[PDB]
């Protein structure tokens, strides 16, 4: 609420560089007929000028699984995709997904996580389990209205249970809205770093896949190649803990990239919530109109 408003001038200033521009948009995409939600065709339409620019690369960061995103954006190859918050990446123009998630890790831990969450569901009527390929989400569902206190208690209990058992694997549970999400530590940061590296150092997919262990390493270890092909990076999101980690990371890139900009969607009322984003916008249409200017 106390952030400087995102404007066309601030955006155009950010664009004022010699080199590639990387834009990562963490948006809730829905094909349904929250209020800051948009459909695939609307997103592409509202950014038609932005994407048609030759030096600009736009990526969607989404919690959705690969198969849902492929259905949504099959007709729109101009948009890069990052699925399940970073576990999978489809570079612009690519036919195949890159798995940042390690399949042996998935095969080993996902069934245990799902079983654990399902056992919580049994003891909390109205709740349900959503299992994707590399993430698990425990939804309070109707249990939240039946008894919000019991629901929150059970979710907090579940967070402690999962973190105690899986933290050593680099896996954590977090409370997001009225659900618990289980994911790989800093996987969104690692995906952003991977996408940035590809466009910054001109990596082809085969190199990335062959050297995927390097992109799976902790965010601490970072020495970028001589290339500065990308001269500007922008991240837009909301006000979640995961967004915050992304804002802080993109903000920190100012030492390596040149121009960086972070902007968050704000509303009435999450105005008092703290954020590391530099700028704020009050709606998705306003955000996209600025980015397309």
């Amino acid at each position: 609420g106390n952030l400087v408003p995102f404007t066309k001038n601030a955006f155009k200033d950010w664009c004022s560089v010699n080199g590639k521009r990387l834009i990562i948009l963490a948006l809730e995409i829905s094909s349904a007929v929250k209020v800051n939600v948009i459909d695939p065709s609307g997103l592409v339409r509202l950014l038609s000028d932005l994407v048609e620019s030759q030096d600009t690369f736009v990526y969607l960061l989404s919690y959705l699984q690969r198969s849902d995103l492929d259905i949504m954006f099959k007709r729109y190859p101009q948009i890069g995709l990052i699925a399940e918050n970073g576990n999978f990446v489809k570079l612009i123009g690519a036919k195949n997904w890159i798995s940042l998630a390690d399949k042996d890790e998935l095969n080993s831990w996902m069934p245990e996580i799902v079983k654990l969450v399902e056992s919580k569901v049994e003891r909390l009527p109205g709740s349900f389990c959503e299992a994707l390929d590399a993430t698990v989400r425990f939804h309070a569902g109707k249990s939240f209205s039946e008894d919000r206190e019991r629901s929150l208690d059970t979710m907090g209990e579940t967070i402690q249970h999962i973190n105690t058992l899986f933290e050593h694997n680099g896996v954590h549970a977090t409370l997001v809205r009225n659900s618990v999400i289980v994911q790989k530590d800093q996987i969104s940061l690692k995906a952003i770093r991977l996408v940035l590296s590809c466009h910054n150092s001109n990596l082809d997919q085969k190199y990335v896949v062959t050297h995927i262990n390097e992109f799976q390493q902790p965010m601490k270890d970072d020495i970028p190649s001589n290339d500065h092909e990308v001269a500007a990076v922008l991240y837009s999101g909301g006000l979640t803990s995961i967004d915050e980690a992304n804002y802080e990371y993109v903000n920190s890139l100012k030492k390596d990239i040149g121009n960086t900009l972070t902007v968050t969607l704000i509303s009435s009322s999450n105005e008092e919530t703290k954020t590391a984003a530099t700028y704020g916008v009050r709606g998705i249409n306003e955000l996209l109109c600025i980015l397309n200017s």
